[PDB]
């Protein structure tokens, strides 16, 4: 097909990501849906923590748990710098 070339992206050094150009080389994934909430990080220490910060779910590498309404942090530890988001669902 000459009419049109496409662009396609492989490993090493994304190319173009639909997320931040420029923020995409994230040693992690953050994904919520509703009340799930998925946190992948390849050798990592995972620890969800409510709002009141008390420990409420603990896990490794990939973590999947149904929260409901609430303010919540999930801490992302990985080998070099440890990385703190915060999961609001409503």
């Amino acid at each position: 097909m000459a009419h049109h070339h496409h662009h396609h992206v492989d490993d090493d050094d994304k190319m173009g990501t639909s997320i931040a150009d420029v923020a995409n080389d994230k040693p992690y994934t953050v994904a919520v849906s509703g009340k799930t909430i998925t946190v992948e990080s390849p050798a990592a220490g995972l620890t969800i923590f409510d709002m009141n910060g008390r420990r409420v779910a603990t896990a490794k590498n990939r973590m999947v748990f149904e929260a409901q309404n609430g303010v919540y942090a999930v801490r992302i530890a990985t080998e070099g710098k440890t990385y703190t988001e915060k999961v609001i669902v409503k």
